[PDB]
């Protein structure tokens, strides 16, 4: 069964793991490091900004500059984004990005029939950067592909796909018939871990 709900407060976990681009979503995976789709990252450049868990104009975890973009070498629609650690506009917990957000942890796996949740910014221009959460069942898990029946829209590109314990099963990339995400295989997890910013 499927449920879609506007999120009231984004400054609580798991919403504190999600970020907004102007046009799409991303989420935090490590030190100064976010994940989005390659079709999102190609529209941005070093110097462009992301906002940590905005709730329209009611408050957020800060504004951060993109300092590096690393596209997954395989065909999977995944991109790693590193941000400058010191915010352009401070969040409530100081200038440090890592003090204002919460990275997501990975689920051990996923299976057909399990309930997942997609959290992101659907039609962010129209909705004014309001977070929505959308739940539904996993239809199949095959290699780097996870298919689920949950409502998604434009703007949801780059949203985390979470299990019931707020752990990552994938990253959303395509709507509609079912929704498609990239399942975190060892090769993709290896790519992400290798490109998490070490810092200075």
């Amino acid at each position: 069964e499927k449920q879609v709900t506007k999120v009231k407060d984004t400054n609580i976990f798991p919403y504190t793991g999600v970020v907004a681009f102007k046009s799409a979503t991303g989420f935090v995976v490590g030190k100064n490091t976010i994940l989005t789709n390659k079709h999102v990252s190609k529209n941005y450049k070093v110097g462009d900004r992301i906002t940590a868990h905005p709730n329209s104009d009611k408050g957020n975890g800060g504004i951060y500059s993109i300092k590096k973009i690393i596209n997954y070498p395989g065909k999977e629609d995944v991109s790693v984004i590193q941000v400058e650690e010191r915010a352009i506009e401070r969040g409530p917990k100081g200038f440090n990005f890592n003090d204002n957000v919460t990275p997501f942890k990975y689920a051990a796996g996923a299976k057909a029939g399990e309930r997942i949740k997609v959290i992101g910014y659907p039609h962010p221009y129209k909705n004014k950067y309001v977070l929505y959460e959308s739940t539904g069942p996993v239809m199949s898990v095959e290699g780097s592909s996870i298919v689920y029946s949950a409502h998604t829209e434009r703007g949801n590109s780059g949203s985390p796909v979470l299990n019931s314990n707020n752990e990552l099963v994938g990253i959303h990339f395509a709507s509609d018939r079912n929704a498609y995400g990239v399942y975190f295989t060892p090769e993709i997890k290896k790519f992400i871990a290798e490109n998490i910013d070490k810092g200075s």
